[PDB]
């Protein structure tokens, strides 16, 4: 089984990622993980990796693309794997495809930018240990409190409405003509694409995704 | 101690590292290494860093200075530190002196490029071994072949001439101002900065670095 997990940032894919995995007995693969492995195990692609990063460059499609192949290439990935959020665009889906990596599912995670929004910016956090609070969902016993060191919770600068509405703008406008490419990849009959409603409950999901992988 | 090391793409700075490390005891920072780092142990800026380049974004000056002042906080640093290869630009020094990350010694390693494209581009590897030759300083017994398996050697797309000139105007016209900067940063006397013939034999160099730093 391999499959692509797309999804905004911070619609909570990885919420439904361990369930794959126990599934199928398949890894998750993620480009970052895979760069930061290569560099530290010196492979020629890795030695290649490392020089980029070194000087602040990034690194390309071209380099991404045989470091995937190469990691697929290995036993773990007998029974297959579960990419996590690549490709980003479709010169990185028409390279895979002609390396002949092929996925037998492309499954988008989708939340409302609305709801995302909500589950980032109402979130607390005591700043000295990074324990997390959300004054919706799971609040600090002790109001605006931290429930043990009773300090005041601070937020993320990361967490701001507007930085979050702009991550997800940017993300959309990357990410439209991809999912209009798998849909195709799908009428083509390549691959088969799935949107998964991520606001029903996670156990809903997870029968969802049972339904939709088999 | 406290030193920046700059030097071209191919020029061999690295040559004297660890005698700076040995002699100052005081390691080697270099940001692919420090970003790599800052992931792993998720701190608060490594968390930041680990998202954009999971993302395939690039890392912004601000949140490089950032891991610079977390990590020379270090204990390790308590000596001073060897800084490979950052700042790259202006902005990037500028703000090292703005967050109050001050400087003994910033060395250009100087190799002409010439001597540089010189010691590339004439380089043949033997591809599955990585085993690598040089036409001039170190042929193949068997010229053009492999000396373990008697398999023929090739080039590699870095090693390229046009490559590697590309590479190196590229990093002249991003390090010449700095360079500058650092020259009239030493006329101020705020640091020192010295140019080191790099085309001298390892030993006469180390010899005129100990007569730099003391």
């Amino acid at each position: 089984m391999r499959i692509i997990l797309l999804g905004a940032p911070g619609a909570g894919k990885g919420t439904q990622a361990q369930f794959i995995m126990e599934k199928y007995g398949i890894p998750q693969i993620s480009t970052g993980d895979m760069l930061r492995a290569a560099v530290k195990s010196g492979s020629e692609l890795g030695k290649q990796a490392k020089d980029i990063m070194d000087a602040g460059k990034l690194v390309t499609d071209e380099l991404v693309i045989a470091l995937v192949k190469e990691r697929i290439a290995q036993e773990d990935c007998r029974n297959g794997f579960l990419l996590d959020g690549f490709p980003r665009t479709i010169p990185q889906a028409d390279a895979m495809k002609e390396a002949g990596i092929n996925v037998d599912y492309v499954l988008e995670f989708d939340v409302p930018d609305e709801l995302i929004v909500d589950r980032i910016v109402g979130r607390r956090v005591h700043a000295p240990s990074g324990r997390v609070y959300h004054v919706k969902f799971n609040p600090p016993k002790v109001e605006g409190k931290d429930d043990v060191t009773g300090e005041e919770l601070t937020t993320r600068k990361d967490d701001q409405e507007e930085t979050v509405r702009k991550r997800l703008v940017e993300y959309h406008q990357m990410t439209a003509p991809l999912i209009g490419y798998y849909s195709k990849e799908a009428e083509a009959g390549n691959t088969k694409y799935a949107k998964v409603d991520g606001t029903k409950p996670v156990a809903e999901v997870r029968a969802d995704l049972e339904k939709i992988l088999g």
